[PDB]
Protein backbone atom coordinates (compact mmCIF):
# COMPACT_ATOMS: atom_id res chain seq x y z
CA UNK A 1 0.00 0.00 0.00
CA UNK A 2 1.01 3.65 -0.27
CA UNK A 3 2.61 4.92 2.93
CA UNK A 4 0.51 7.36 4.90
CA UNK A 5 1.61 10.96 4.52
CA UNK A 6 4.04 11.99 7.24
CA UNK A 7 1.41 14.31 8.68
CA UNK A 8 -2.22 13.28 8.41
CA UNK A 9 -4.09 16.06 10.14
CA UNK A 10 -7.82 16.26 10.80
CA UNK A 11 -9.91 19.38 10.12
CA UNK A 12 -13.36 19.28 11.73
CA UNK A 13 -16.20 21.67 11.09
CA UNK A 14 -19.92 22.04 11.65
CA UNK A 15 -21.22 23.00 8.22
CA UNK A 16 -22.71 21.16 5.23
CA UNK A 17 -20.30 19.88 2.63
CA UNK A 18 -22.01 22.21 0.10
CA UNK A 19 -21.17 25.40 2.02
CA UNK A 20 -18.20 27.47 0.73
CA UNK A 21 -16.25 26.57 3.91
CA UNK A 22 -16.11 22.98 2.70
CA UNK A 23 -15.76 23.68 -1.00
CA UNK A 24 -12.75 25.85 -0.24
CA UNK A 25 -11.39 23.48 2.43
CA UNK A 26 -11.29 20.70 -0.15
CA UNK A 27 -9.35 22.96 -2.58
CA UNK A 28 -7.06 23.94 0.29
CA UNK A 29 -6.36 20.33 1.26
CA UNK A 30 -5.55 19.40 -2.34
CA UNK A 31 -3.23 22.40 -2.73
CA UNK A 32 -1.43 21.65 0.51
CA UNK A 33 -0.88 17.98 -0.31
CA UNK A 34 0.62 18.89 -3.70
CA UNK A 35 2.75 21.78 -2.45
CA UNK A 36 4.20 19.76 0.45
CA UNK A 37 5.03 16.91 -1.96
CA UNK A 38 2.68 14.57 -0.12
CA UNK A 39 4.03 15.29 3.35
CA UNK A 40 0.89 17.00 4.68
CA UNK A 41 -2.58 15.54 4.16
CA UNK A 42 -5.57 17.31 5.66
CA UNK A 43 -8.53 15.00 6.14
CA UNK A 44 -11.78 16.96 6.32
CA UNK A 45 -14.70 16.04 8.59
CA UNK A 46 -17.59 18.31 7.68
CA UNK A 47 -21.01 18.75 9.24
CA UNK A 48 -20.18 17.54 12.76
CA UNK A 49 -18.99 14.12 11.61
CA UNK A 50 -16.49 13.80 14.47
CA UNK A 51 -18.76 15.49 17.00
CA UNK A 52 -20.57 18.73 17.86
CA UNK A 53 -19.13 22.20 18.49
CA UNK A 54 -18.77 21.88 22.26
CA UNK A 55 -17.08 18.46 21.77
CA UNK A 56 -14.73 19.80 19.14
CA UNK A 57 -13.75 22.77 21.28
CA UNK A 58 -12.54 20.19 23.83
CA UNK A 59 -10.81 18.19 21.12
CA UNK A 60 -8.89 21.10 19.54
CA UNK A 61 -7.57 21.88 23.07
CA UNK A 62 -6.53 18.30 23.81
CA UNK A 63 -5.22 17.36 20.37
CA UNK A 64 -8.07 15.02 19.41
CA UNK A 65 -8.22 17.02 16.22
CA UNK A 66 -5.56 19.26 14.68
CA UNK A 67 -7.72 21.97 13.02
CA UNK A 68 -11.20 23.29 13.83
CA UNK A 69 -13.18 26.33 12.67
CA UNK A 70 -15.04 28.00 15.53
CA UNK A 71 -16.94 31.20 16.26
CA UNK A 72 -15.17 33.39 18.75
CA UNK A 73 -18.47 33.59 20.64
CA UNK A 74 -18.44 29.83 21.28
CA UNK A 75 -14.71 29.95 21.97
CA UNK A 76 -15.28 32.68 24.54
CA UNK A 77 -15.85 30.33 27.47
CA UNK A 78 -12.14 29.53 27.07
CA UNK A 79 -11.02 32.91 25.62
CA UNK A 80 -13.30 35.58 27.10
CA UNK A 81 -12.27 38.36 24.71
CA UNK A 82 -13.16 36.34 21.66
CA UNK A 83 -16.92 37.10 21.75
CA UNK A 84 -16.26 40.82 21.19
CA UNK A 85 -17.14 40.83 17.47
CA UNK A 86 -20.68 39.73 18.24
CA UNK A 87 -21.87 42.89 19.98
CA UNK A 88 -25.38 43.62 18.72
CA UNK A 89 -25.68 45.96 15.74
CA UNK A 90 -22.03 46.99 16.12
CA UNK A 91 -20.72 46.75 12.55
CA UNK A 92 -22.56 48.69 9.86
CA UNK A 93 -21.02 46.86 6.89
CA UNK A 94 -18.46 44.35 5.79
CA UNK A 95 -16.06 47.23 5.17
CA UNK A 96 -15.65 47.86 8.89
CA UNK A 97 -15.72 44.11 9.68
CA UNK A 98 -12.67 43.13 7.66
CA UNK A 99 -10.65 46.21 8.51
CA UNK A 100 -11.23 45.39 12.19
CA UNK A 101 -10.78 41.62 12.07
CA UNK A 102 -7.69 41.79 9.81
CA UNK A 103 -6.47 44.78 11.80
CA UNK A 104 -6.13 45.78 15.44
CA UNK A 105 -9.30 44.25 16.91
CA UNK A 106 -8.58 40.90 15.31
CA UNK A 107 -4.97 41.17 16.41
CA UNK A 108 -6.13 41.68 19.97
CA UNK A 109 -8.43 38.62 19.82
CA UNK A 110 -5.78 36.44 18.18
CA UNK A 111 -3.35 37.41 20.94
CA UNK A 112 -5.92 36.37 23.54
CA UNK A 113 -6.46 33.07 21.75
CA UNK A 114 -2.67 32.48 21.89
CA UNK A 115 -2.66 33.18 25.64
CA UNK A 116 -5.14 30.32 26.05
CA UNK A 117 -2.70 27.94 24.40
CA UNK A 118 -4.21 27.62 20.89
CA UNK A 119 -2.88 28.63 17.48
CA UNK A 120 -5.12 30.63 15.17
CA UNK A 121 -4.68 31.62 11.54
CA UNK A 122 -4.44 35.31 10.65
CA UNK A 123 -7.68 35.48 8.67
CA UNK A 124 -11.05 34.77 10.24
CA UNK A 125 -13.39 32.96 7.83
CA UNK A 126 -16.86 34.40 7.21
CA UNK A 127 -20.21 33.18 8.40
CA UNK A 128 -22.08 36.44 8.09
CA UNK A 129 -24.58 38.94 9.40
CA UNK A 130 -27.28 36.96 11.20
CA UNK A 131 -31.04 36.96 10.59
CA UNK A 132 -33.88 35.33 12.51
CA UNK A 133 -36.22 32.51 11.52
CA UNK A 134 -39.30 31.18 13.26
CA UNK A 135 -42.16 28.72 12.85
CA UNK A 136 -44.56 30.88 14.86
CA UNK A 137 -44.74 34.45 13.57
CA UNK A 138 -42.49 37.06 11.99
CA UNK A 139 -40.33 39.33 14.10
CA UNK A 140 -41.40 42.86 13.20
CA UNK A 141 -40.07 44.56 16.31
CA UNK A 142 -38.45 43.71 19.63
CA UNK A 143 -41.81 43.00 21.31
CA UNK A 144 -42.12 39.93 19.08
CA UNK A 145 -39.08 38.43 20.78
CA UNK A 146 -40.89 38.32 24.15
CA UNK A 147 -41.18 34.70 25.23
CA UNK A 148 -39.77 33.37 21.95
CA UNK A 149 -38.21 29.94 22.51
CA UNK A 150 -35.22 30.67 20.32
CA UNK A 151 -32.28 28.35 19.78
CA UNK A 152 -28.83 29.93 20.08
CA UNK A 153 -25.33 28.44 19.90
CA UNK A 154 -23.62 27.75 23.22
CA UNK A 155 -22.13 31.08 24.32
CA UNK A 156 -22.56 33.68 27.08
CA UNK A 157 -22.88 36.43 24.46
CA UNK A 158 -25.79 34.86 22.54
CA UNK A 159 -27.54 34.04 25.83
CA UNK A 160 -27.11 37.59 27.12
CA UNK A 161 -28.34 39.15 23.89
CA UNK A 162 -31.48 37.09 23.60
CA UNK A 163 -32.33 37.43 27.29
CA UNK A 164 -31.96 41.20 26.75
CA UNK A 165 -34.60 40.84 24.02
CA UNK A 166 -36.84 39.07 26.64
CA UNK A 167 -36.66 35.84 24.65
CA UNK A 168 -36.13 32.38 26.19
CA UNK A 169 -32.90 31.19 24.60
CA UNK A 170 -32.03 27.49 24.45
CA UNK A 171 -28.34 26.67 24.00
CA UNK A 172 -28.07 23.91 21.39
CA UNK A 173 -25.20 22.85 19.14
CA UNK A 174 -25.72 23.35 15.42
CA UNK A 175 -25.79 19.58 14.87
CA UNK A 176 -29.21 19.38 16.61
CA UNK A 177 -30.74 22.52 15.08
CA UNK A 178 -32.64 21.12 12.09
CA UNK A 179 -34.35 18.48 14.21
CA UNK A 180 -35.02 20.86 17.11
CA UNK A 181 -36.79 23.23 14.72
CA UNK A 182 -38.63 20.46 12.90
CA UNK A 183 -40.08 19.03 16.10
CA UNK A 184 -40.69 22.44 17.73
CA UNK A 185 -38.39 21.88 20.68
CA UNK A 186 -37.65 25.49 19.80
CA UNK A 187 -39.73 28.08 17.89
CA UNK A 188 -36.86 29.62 15.93
CA UNK A 189 -33.16 30.27 15.52
CA UNK A 190 -30.82 32.83 14.01
CA UNK A 191 -28.08 32.54 11.38
CA UNK A 192 -26.87 34.05 8.12
CA UNK A 193 -28.85 33.33 4.98
CA UNK A 194 -26.07 31.06 3.70
CA UNK A 195 -26.58 28.78 6.71
CA UNK A 196 -30.37 28.88 6.44
CA UNK A 197 -29.88 27.78 2.80
CA UNK A 198 -27.15 25.16 2.98
CA UNK A 199 -28.57 23.49 6.09
CA UNK A 200 -32.06 23.58 4.55
CA UNK A 201 -33.60 25.34 7.55
CA UNK A 202 -36.26 26.67 5.18
CA UNK A 203 -37.76 23.18 5.27
CA UNK A 204 -38.55 23.51 9.00
CA UNK A 205 -39.26 27.24 9.43
CA UNK A 206 -41.92 29.57 7.97
CA UNK A 207 -40.62 33.10 8.50
CA UNK A 208 -37.32 34.88 8.04
CA UNK A 209 -36.99 38.29 9.67
CA UNK A 210 -33.99 40.38 8.64
CA UNK A 211 -33.02 41.46 12.15
CA UNK A 212 -29.37 41.67 11.07
CA UNK A 213 -28.48 41.64 14.75
CA UNK A 214 -24.75 40.76 14.64
CA UNK A 215 -21.86 39.74 12.42
CA UNK A 216 -19.87 36.61 13.25
CA UNK A 217 -17.32 34.38 11.56
CA UNK A 218 -15.12 31.34 12.26
CA UNK A 219 -11.61 31.47 13.63
CA UNK A 220 -9.44 28.79 12.02
CA UNK A 221 -7.91 27.15 15.08
CA UNK A 222 -5.00 24.76 15.30
CA UNK A 223 -3.87 22.60 18.17
CA UNK A 224 -0.58 24.18 19.21
CA UNK A 225 1.46 21.02 19.66
CA UNK A 226 0.30 19.70 16.28
CA UNK A 227 1.08 23.06 14.64
CA UNK A 228 4.56 23.20 16.16
CA UNK A 229 5.23 19.61 15.09
CA UNK A 230 5.09 20.75 11.46
CA UNK A 231 8.57 21.75 10.28
CA UNK A 232 8.85 25.49 9.48
CA UNK A 233 8.69 25.05 5.68
CA UNK A 234 5.50 22.98 5.90
CA UNK A 235 3.98 25.35 8.44
CA UNK A 236 4.47 28.26 6.05
CA UNK A 237 2.85 26.37 3.17
CA UNK A 238 -0.09 25.26 5.30
CA UNK A 239 -0.69 28.74 6.77
CA UNK A 240 -0.55 30.43 3.36
CA UNK A 241 -3.03 27.97 1.89
CA UNK A 242 -5.47 28.17 4.79
CA UNK A 243 -5.53 31.98 4.60
CA UNK A 244 -5.92 31.88 0.79
CA UNK A 245 -8.88 29.54 1.13
CA UNK A 246 -10.33 31.91 3.72
CA UNK A 247 -10.11 34.90 1.41
CA UNK A 248 -11.91 32.94 -1.30
CA UNK A 249 -14.48 31.68 1.20
CA UNK A 250 -15.23 35.25 2.29
CA UNK A 251 -15.92 36.24 -1.31
CA UNK A 252 -18.24 33.24 -1.77
CA UNK A 253 -20.16 33.88 1.44
CA UNK A 254 -20.60 37.60 0.80
CA UNK A 255 -22.24 36.82 -2.54
CA UNK A 256 -24.54 34.21 -1.02
CA UNK A 257 -25.70 36.41 1.86
CA UNK A 258 -26.23 39.36 -0.51
CA UNK A 259 -28.31 37.38 -2.99
CA UNK A 260 -30.04 34.47 -1.28
CA UNK A 261 -33.23 36.20 -0.19
CA UNK A 262 -34.98 35.94 -3.53
CA UNK A 263 -34.11 32.24 -3.85
CA UNK A 264 -35.10 31.41 -0.28
CA UNK A 265 -38.43 33.24 -0.75
CA UNK A 266 -39.42 30.66 -3.30
CA UNK A 267 -38.35 27.71 -1.12
CA UNK A 268 -40.74 28.02 1.84
CA UNK A 269 -39.67 31.17 3.67
CA UNK A 270 -41.66 34.38 3.91
CA UNK A 271 -39.38 37.38 4.50
CA UNK A 272 -39.85 40.67 6.27
CA UNK A 273 -37.44 43.54 6.91
CA UNK A 274 -38.12 44.95 10.35
CA UNK A 275 -37.12 48.48 11.29
CA UNK A 276 -33.84 47.96 13.12
CA UNK A 277 -33.56 50.94 15.46
CA UNK A 278 -36.02 49.73 18.08
CA UNK A 279 -34.00 46.51 18.49
CA UNK A 280 -30.81 48.43 19.21
CA UNK A 281 -32.85 50.60 21.63
CA UNK A 282 -34.09 47.50 23.41
CA UNK A 283 -30.58 46.12 23.91
CA UNK A 284 -29.50 49.50 25.27
CA UNK A 285 -32.45 49.74 27.68
CA UNK A 286 -31.85 46.19 28.87
CA UNK A 287 -28.29 47.17 29.80
CA UNK A 288 -26.64 44.96 27.21
CA UNK A 289 -24.03 47.47 26.02
CA UNK A 290 -23.16 48.45 29.58
CA UNK A 291 -22.83 44.78 30.58
CA UNK A 292 -20.35 43.95 27.84
CA UNK A 293 -18.36 47.16 28.20
CA UNK A 294 -17.84 46.06 31.79
CA UNK A 295 -16.95 42.48 30.90
CA UNK A 296 -14.42 43.28 28.15
CA UNK A 297 -12.91 46.24 29.99
CA UNK A 298 -12.37 49.82 28.86
CA UNK A 299 -9.37 49.19 26.60
CA UNK A 300 -11.02 46.42 24.60
CA UNK A 301 -14.31 48.30 24.38
CA UNK A 302 -12.52 51.40 23.13
CA UNK A 303 -10.84 49.24 20.47
CA UNK A 304 -14.24 47.91 19.34
CA UNK A 305 -15.63 51.46 19.21
CA UNK A 306 -12.65 52.65 17.17
CA UNK A 307 -13.20 49.72 14.81
CA UNK A 308 -16.88 50.35 14.10
CA UNK A 309 -16.60 54.13 13.66
CA UNK A 310 -14.87 53.96 10.32
CA UNK A 311 -16.61 55.61 7.34
CA UNK A 312 -15.48 54.49 3.93
C1 LIG B 1 -22.04 30.01 15.20
C2 LIG B 1 -22.15 28.82 14.31
O1 LIG B 1 -21.23 28.02 14.24
C3 LIG B 1 -23.41 28.59 13.55
C4 LIG B 1 -23.31 27.49 12.55
O2 LIG B 1 -23.74 29.79 12.92
C5 LIG B 1 -24.45 28.21 14.55
O3 LIG B 1 -24.17 27.36 15.46
O4 LIG B 1 -25.59 28.71 14.43
CL1 LIG C 1 -37.87 41.44 3.14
Amino acid sequence: SMAEAEFVYKYANNLPDTHPMNIRAREMAAAIKAETNGRVQIDIFPSNQLGSDTDMLSQIRSGGVEFFTLSGLILSTLVPAASINGIGFAFPDYDTVWKAMDGELGGYVRGEIGKAGLVVMDKIWDNGFRQTTTSTRPITGPDDFKGLKIRVPVSPLWTSMFKAFDASPASINFSEVYSALQTKVVEGQENPLAIISTAKLYEVQKYCSLTNHMWDGFWFLANRRAWERLPADLRDIVARNINAAGVNQRADVAKLNAGLKDELATKGLTFNQPTIGPFRDKLRAAGFYAEWKGKYGEQAWSLLEKSVGKLA
